């Protein structure tokens, strides 16, 4: 039980040390393409790069690079694409990747503006009449509708491949109250949002992998995915005591660096998994309790 491990860590005030231990054990793989000179302007942050082995390749001939990684969780049987907040020059590449990878959902965990800076480009239309067209990747993107709640918004988007006029619906789940280098307001609010994503069908294996991003695609995005995958794991076996959260985080950091950026985000990951376990283990009524606690209307 992770609840015994939690109270133990807490009692001894040792989150920072557990977390430094993860940082020390985590995988180091090359990111040579990330670092090619040509790719300088495709990366938001110097120190955050996809590993070559798990990077997503764009299906184009000029330059196939995007700062994005495939997190493939074999045991759990869920994949995610984690990526940085698109740059003003990489929005067509971002949509190219959603198209090629056949993703149904985009989970955005940041605002465009955070801590006085622009953390991400405005890569989707904010209104129905004003579509976006990405001339470089030959894609149009239209806002079809939005559902604005208190701390998150769900949008439906239409993505058209202008080369073919094939058309797809993309759901965008936008968490707007999760601070950079911070944590959600509560396990309930986080879990309510996670369950909104899950309910939508976006995480399903009939789709390509969900695209998850924050500003760098590591802190908030790693926290989201850790909690999801830990709950999925518990689900398949109905055996919570068999889930080792630090170990599943280390499995995830094989596919992208720096997943989970603070010790408090780690601590929050345990809280969300311990609470979520209630639902996985048969108490379906918690779901509506989280919705109520979350104050989403
Ligand atoms: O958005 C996030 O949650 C996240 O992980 N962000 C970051 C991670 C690493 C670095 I270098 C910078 C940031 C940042 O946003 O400034």
């Amino acid at each position: 039980e992770m609840e015994k491990e939690f109270e133990q860590i807490d009692k001894s005030g040792s989150w920072a040390a557990i977390y430094q231990d993860i940082r020390h054990e985590a995988s180091d793989f090359p990111c040579r393409v990330a670092k090619l000179p040509k790719n300088k302007n495709r990366n938001r942050y110097r120190d955050v790069s996809p590993f070559d082995h798990s990077r997503i390749k764009l299906h184009q001939e000029d330059n196939d690079y995007i700062n994005a990684s495939l997190i493939k969780m074999e045991e759990a049987q869920r994949s995610y694409i984690l990526t940085q907040g698109p740059l003003p020059n990489t929005c067509g590449h971002f949509w190219e990747m959603v198209w090629e990878q056949k993703s149904r959902g985009v989970v955005m965990l940041n605002r465009v503006m955070e801590k006085g800076s622009l953390k991400c480009a405005q890569y989707w239309p904010q209104k129905e009449e004003k579509e976006m067209i990405f001339e470089d990747t030959n894609l149009k993107l239209t806002l079809i509708s939005e559902d604005i709640k208190t701390y998150y918004t769900v949008r439906q988007l239409e993505l058209e491949n202008l080369t073919t006029q094939e058309t797809r619906e993309i759901l965008h789940f936008h968490y707007t109250t999760w601070p950079d280098f911070g944590v959600p307001e509560s396990p309930a609010s986080f879990l309510n949002f996670l369950f909104k994503v899950r309910e939508s069908g976006s995480l399903s294996p009939e789709h390509g992998p969900v695209v998850v991003h924050c500003s760098a695609g590591i802190g908030r995005s790693g926290t989201f995915c850790l909690a999801d995958t830990c709950l999925l794991l518990m689900d398949k076996r109905k055996d919570p005591s068999s889930v080792d959260i630090k170990k599943v985080l280390l499995d995830m950091r094989k596919f992208r660096m720096g997943l989970i950026q603070t010790a408090d985000q780690l601590r929050f990951s345990y809280l969300a998994v311990i609470e979520g376990a209630k639902f996985i283990m048969g108490d379906s009524s918690v779901q509506d309790q989280w919705k109520e606690l979350s104050h989403e209307d």
